[PDB]
């Protein structure tokens, strides 16, 4: 089958657009199980505009064209970074000149790396530390939670407070391309991706479940795969034990 974009209602205000691979994206061991992905990006409109984590450039094209079936991109304010990295460099660059007004939303190590990306640009980036909030407008408040590890230093969870979703980017999520928007039986991708992308930084996996255990949360926008609803809070124990069971592997 050929890549597309599944566009769907989530929450008040909040739409998923996940851009999807029957194929791997790289010859990378994530992708060992052959099963696709997909790349999960969402849009809450309240008062304000935000889409949280455009695609890399293999879903750029795809992606900007349901995108712009979806949202008025003059009325964009602010795209939000889960984290950072150079091959949605391309996305970035498109979305600021299809909607040169927008804001940078990051977590502060990823300020320093845009601004690089776009030297002869003037970014407009409002870097998140953890304290402040971000009102959208019609309730839709967002709490930051900075989680940053070796691997993504910019790491960087979004709460909303109105919908109780939270946008987890790299965390929870599976290499799995299917029909189906919500998570169930890919248990075995949700493990595998652990092992693949979680498991060496597990120390910091701790510490991130640490950060979101006093949120109530219904749902988890991952970044990759099925977003996790039902299997939410099962999930959430899981990383807990997979997690100290590395820390027993890594001490050897
Ligand atoms: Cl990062």
């Amino acid at each position: 089958k050929p890549r597309d974009v599944q566009v769907l209602p989530i929450a008040t205000n909040t739409k998923v657009l996940r851009a999807r691979s029957w194929s791997r994206l790289r010859f990378e061991i994530e992708y060992a199980l052959e099963r696709g992905t997909t790349s999960n990006s969402y849009v809450i409109e309240g008062d304000k505009t935000a889409i949280i984590d455009p695609p890399v450039e293999s879903f750029m094209k795809i992606y900007l064209e349901a995108l712009q079936q979806t949202v008025n991109l003059k009325k964009l304010d602010y795209v939000i970074l889960g984290h950072f990295s150079p091959n949605r460099i391309p996305t970035f660059k498109a979305l600021l000149e299809l909607a040169p007004q927008i804001t940078f939303v990051c977590s502060l190590p990823a300020a320093g790396d845009l601004r690089a990306a776009f030297p002869d640009d003037n970014l407009n980036i409002l870097p998140m530390r953890g304290k402040e909030t971000l009102d959208l407008g019609k309730g839709h408040v967002l709490k930051f939670l900075p989680i940053p590890s070796p691997r993504w230093p910019a790491g960087l969870c979004t709460y909303d407070v109105q919908t109780q979703i939270l946008y987890t980017d790299k965390i929870f999520g599976a290499h799995i391309c299917g029909d189906d928007v919500f998570d169930e039986s890919f248990k075995e991708d949700q493990r595998y991706y652990f092992n693949c992308l979680m498991a060496p930084h597990a120390i910091h996996v701790e510490a991130a479940l640490e950060k979101i255990s006093d949120l109530q949360v219904r749902l988890y926008a991952v970044g990759h795969g099925p977003l996790v609803r039902t299997s939410l809070i099962a999930l959430t124990q899981a990383y807990a034990d997979w997690s100290k069971a590395q820390k027993l592997e890594h001490h050897h």
